[PDB]
């Protein structure tokens, strides 16, 4: 369809059990049985280990108030926003109710990172330098640009 | 006094770089050059992560409602202390002016666990797994312990 899970070229990455990848897209409006909210849960963690650890690698200074307000832009909506634009998640998504929101994107954004955590076989390292080759050019500049 | 590192045994890891270990236990009022604070920074992300992905795996209410406050008791200070004790952290470490505080040594077990991560080599998937050795079976308690 419009889906085709060509995502995953653009992600870099081939899902072994296509159902995950599914269920990070959809949202409970589409289907209330199987959507995005458990795996959002696991990849709200997930990526914000990923982008701590660059972070705290990366950032010119290494003091808890340097790093935290600049953690919390690049975990934020607007940042994710940023990075899902690369994959688009907007044309991978499936919703009902007239209701995508930048907010939406953001938790399948979140949900896709925990969807390949586990169809990785949970394996971290390889999930994280798999957000490391597709975003961390992002996540430097904006350590560059600070704020 | 009490310290020749016993932890390394109670924990069941030798670090590869002892002072890596040793700022995890020193608050600044022992070394304001050489404290837990970076560590503990990426610790808390670290750790949020791997209690997570216990969470959402063995928890019986796969729902944001349910998960999210089941969630921040594992993540309490509570608990963590709970965690703490099996490895009787208390005594290990180094602060001044006899201040330890119930919420110092939760910065400190987080630290600690982002110690182990980085002297690992960066190896989340071994990290998490000497993490669930020590702690799993308290937290899929800790979870299923009513709510």
């Amino acid at each position: 369809m419009k889906m085709l899970e060509q995502l995953e070229k653009k992600l870099g990455y081939t899902f072994k059990d296509k159902s995950l990848l599914e269920k990070a897209l959809t949202h409970v409006s589409y289907s209330k049985k199987e959507h995005y909210e458990t795996l959002e849960f696991l990849g709200d963690a997930l990526v914000n280990f990923f982008i701590v650890d660059l972070l705290v690698q990366y950032s010119p200074n290494k003091r808890e108030g340097f790093l935290s307000p600049l953690k919390a832009y690049l975990i934020s909506e607007e940042f994710f926003n940023l990075l899902a634009q690369k994959l688009e998640l907007h044309k991978f998504i499936r919703i009902k109710r007239g209701k995508i929101n930048e907010t939406i994107i953001g938790d399948v954004f979140e949900a896709l990172w925990a969807a390949v955590y586990i169809d990785s076989g949970r394996d971290a390292n390889f999930t994280r330098e798999l957000f490391y080759k597709l975003f961390k050019e992002d996540i430097l500049s904006a350590i560059k640009e600070g704020r």
